[PDB]
């Protein structure tokens, strides 16, 4: 599984754009944390890209206030220790997105039989729909839900002006 | 301070090399803690530089035995989620190397005046003399035992065969 490691620079502004819309939208500017994000959503998840990053970073996954709070100290150091753009890079290659694919070179190939540079605006919208439960959203058996998680995500690209409404009309319909 | 980075592709093999032999000379084939290490060390540090990694992605930095354990599980992750060549290049600019320089491409600027990927091999085996204690080491003004540990550094080189004995002449003498 350790074995599909793909370089930022070879990864679309559409992939990048859809998991930015879809798990965390201040991503670029906050410090690991968000407290304006927390709040909102505390009327929805709250946690930030590099929280997550950090979540499974971890050994064995247990889910108690204690390291939630462990994982949002790590969230932070990394903040400190790497750029933005790297933070993205090591998330987008860690990250599971079921059917046994750990990363977006290696989602491409199992769902669409290609490399993660030539996926479509509709095909990375897709993969941005899979980290909130890849069994539950996946496209392999659970086709209804997740062409429905996928156009929310492309929604989510447009209300952030990640895409034009142009595009927006030809990939809820692909 | 997190503005330097450099990608494992651009930093040479003399660099790399020096690391490895002074830090964790099985690096390239242990799973992220070395049992050889520590038995063979309990006789001399024994942890891994994916401990090393691990232990600077923590926010506050106590030593307790509660930690360090704390510290080899994340390490042994992090081994099963990211390949050497990446794990080698994340290490490689975290690490502080004394004088505010945080990275091997900071360090070459800040004690060579130069880029790392420019570094000679009397260079590069003199960063790899400071992690162990940037401030007891410094070059900038404790140069006697820099000069000391460099040297050391090179002989642990010529010893794992990463230099010739022409080589390990030349640079004892720079
Ligand atoms: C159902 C499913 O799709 N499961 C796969 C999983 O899919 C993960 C998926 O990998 C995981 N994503 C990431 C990036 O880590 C996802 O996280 C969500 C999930 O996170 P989580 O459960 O860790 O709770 C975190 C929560 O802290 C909550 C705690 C607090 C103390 C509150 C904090 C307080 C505040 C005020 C904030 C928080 O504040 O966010 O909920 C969040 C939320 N409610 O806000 C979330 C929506 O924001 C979050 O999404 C993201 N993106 O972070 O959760 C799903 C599934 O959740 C499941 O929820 C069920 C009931 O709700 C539980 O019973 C399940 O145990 C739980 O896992 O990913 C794993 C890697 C898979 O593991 C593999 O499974 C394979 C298989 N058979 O498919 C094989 O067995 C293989 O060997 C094995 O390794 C799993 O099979
Ligand atoms: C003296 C010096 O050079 N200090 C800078 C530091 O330099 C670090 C340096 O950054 C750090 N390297 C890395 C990669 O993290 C270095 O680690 C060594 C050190 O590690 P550590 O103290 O964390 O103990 C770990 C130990 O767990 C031990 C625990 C157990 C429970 C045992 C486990 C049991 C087993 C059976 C294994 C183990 O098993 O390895 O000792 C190891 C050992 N004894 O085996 C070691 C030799 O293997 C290890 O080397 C490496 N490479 O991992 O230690 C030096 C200094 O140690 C100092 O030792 C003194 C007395 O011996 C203590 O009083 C000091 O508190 C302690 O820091 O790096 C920091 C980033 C600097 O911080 C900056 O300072 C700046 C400044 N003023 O210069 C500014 O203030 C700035 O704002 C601030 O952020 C520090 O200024």
């Amino acid at each position: 599984q350790k074995r599909f490691y793909v370089s930022i620079d070879k990864i679309p502004e559409h992939v990048i754009n859809a998991f930015v819309a879809t798990e965390d939208r201040n991503f670029w500017h906050h410090f690991g944390i968000d407290p304006v994000a927390i709040v909102r959503a505390a009327i929805q998840g709250g946690s930030t890209i590099t929280q997550q990053l950090a979540k499974n970073l971890f050994l064995t996954r247990e889910r108690t206030l204690e390291r939630k709070i462990k994982e949002a100290l790590l969230a932070i150091k990394i903040e400190r220790t790497f750029d933005k753009k790297k933070i993205m890079e090591l998330y987008l290659n860690q990250i599971y997105l079921g059917s046994g694919a750990y990363g977006v070179e290696a989602a491409a190939q199992v769902y669409f039989g290609k490399h993660v540079w030539e996926l479509s605006l509709d095909e990375a919208a897709l993969l941005a729909a899979l980290p909130k439960a890849p069994a539950k959203y996946n496209p392999f058996y659970h086709p209804e839900r997740a062409l429905q998680r996928r156009n929310l995500v492309l929604k989510r690209m447009l209300e952030e002006g990640y895409i034009t409404p142009e595009q927006y009309e030809e990939a809820v319909n692909k």
